[PDB]
């Protein structure tokens, strides 16, 4: 088991430059591998994720090339639905974004391949997903346990009237969006109650329309898609900076800062996330907008009571946070943490209680009562990214903290620690 100590940061202070959105990144290789013409990426963000999204695309046929750093990526679009047959099998790590996304695509014309991942992602939902593809037309095959991936899938998704959940994930519906388009018939996506996530679905619409594409959005409720389109080639295109990897810098400065700005995000950004700013300032520290940063600087830290639906993933950040802050933090809404790269309302519960905190571990929210004082304890991640990255934060104190299997923040900030120590300061 690897592991990394982290010391006490006394204060931080300066400027990140962002790697880039991997919500973006995985939307943009899947849309410019349909689309027509050459797109040329740049900012890409380099992760396990997109190195996913990427090898999928090589074994499907596409033709790309990467530059050094691999954040530049031209890729030579296949001009309509992706093929492969065999059951040419697909490993997409614990990617949802590209899980999900391709489990639709590659329903498009006949095709017979099989999408499978890590033990984790055989416990990842995709049923809702499944249903509604085969109220499309799809045939797909669950290989191991119902409901789950890994999917064998047959093609016919043609379109028509579709029912899709979007009470658990907003990837089922991102899925249908970007698919739906290039259908030979029309298709009328209906929601069947809540939809979570909901910003999620704003950057889909976002990024189908730079490649060529708009649909008929009825207040989220249900969409109307016309058929028989084509994704056509944006030319060169500028891959936002990411904001949920943002969330750890700003959430930095308003617990030791100092003030630290991130570049590759700003006022003008399509990403939720950037909303988490808008919580550190309820919070009590003070945030700064331009048209390319977002900078953050310590005033107090003040605890909230809200519903984060709008924000899960940077919401985590606000749990170690909220060990800095004065009073009870509770986040609600936030049920599907329990089903993404681990169960994450267990396991922050878990870890946080682990350095001192009284938490609630509610069904679907969290409550934290924050120490006097951080004692220091060695952090389980859970195979996830954000569990490293939430608790480097533990280190903003006068105890220092261990994290295990640190190289785990790789599915979507390979660099993050050497950019924490970037900002890191001893005076
Ligand atoms: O579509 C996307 O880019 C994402 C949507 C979210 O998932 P849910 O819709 O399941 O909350 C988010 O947590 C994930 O990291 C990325
Ligand atoms: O990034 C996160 O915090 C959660 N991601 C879930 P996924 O992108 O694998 O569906």
């Amino acid at each position: 088991m690897e592991s990394l100590t982290l010391q006490p940061i006394a204060r931080v202070d300066g400027t990140i430059n962002l790697p880039g959105s991997k919500s973006v990144s995985n939307r943009a290789l899947l849309l410019a591998a349909l689309a027509h013409g050459k797109t040329v990426l740049t900012n890409l963000l380099d992760s396990d994720d997109v190195r996913h999204m990427l090898n999928a695309l090589t074994a499907l046929g596409v033709s790309y090339t990467l530059s050094a750093d691999r954040t530049r990526c031209e890729i030579i679009g296949n001009g309509g639905p992706l093929h492969a047959e065999g059951a040419l099998e697909l490993f997409l790590g614990n990617a949802g974004t590209a899980m999900r996304s391709l489990a639709a695509a590659l329903c498009l014309g006949s095709n017979d391949i099989v999408l499978t991942g890590e033990p984790r992602m055989k416990e990842r939902p995709i049923g809702h997903l499944v249903d509604a593809l085969r109220l499309g037309g799809a045939k797909i095959t669950y290989l191991e346990q119902e409901n789950y991936p890994p999917l064998r899938l047959q093609g016919g998704f043609t379109g028509g009237n579709v029912d899709v959940d979007g009470s658990v994930s907003s990837q089922f519906l991102t899925a249908l969006l970007m698919t739906a388009p290039l259908a030979p018939e029309d298709t009328v996506i209906r929601i069947k109650g809540d939809l979570v996530s909901k910003p999620y679905i704003d950057i889909t619409l976002n990024l189908m329309k730079t490649f060529g594409v708009e649909i008929e959005n009825q207040h989220y409720q249900q969409f109307v898609v016309k058929g028989g389109q084509s994704y056509q080639s944006p030319g060169t295109y500028l891959v936002e900076g990411d904001a949920s990897s943002a969330s750890y810098f700003l959430a930095a400065a308003a617990i030791k800062g100092g003030t630290v700005k991130v570049t590759g995000i700003g006022r003008n950004s399509m990403q939720g996330d950037i909303r988490f700013a808008d919580v550190l300032e309820k919070m009590g520290a003070t945030i700064c907008w331009g048209d390319d940063y977002i900078s953050c600087t310590r005033g107090e830290l003040n605890a909230i009571d809200m519903d984060m639906n709008h924000i899960p993933d940077a919401a985590m950040t606000i749990a170690t946070a909220a060990l800095f802050a004065k009073g009870t933090t509770t986040l609600r809404n936030i049920y599907n943490w329990r089903v993404k790269e681990t169960d994450r309302l267990f396991a922050m519960a878990t870890e946080l209680r682990k350095v001192g905190a009284e938490v609630e571990e509610g069904h679907d929210y969290i409550r934290i009562t924050p120490p006097e004082k951080l004692n220091f304890a060695e952090i389980a991640t859970y195979n996830d990214h954000r569990m490293a990255m939430c608790f480097s934060l533990v280190a903003l104190s006068d105890t220092p903290v261990t994290i295990l299997d640190p190289k785990c923040t790789a599915k979507t900030f390979p660099d993050y620690f050497e950019q924490l120590a970037r900002i890191s300061q001893a005076a």
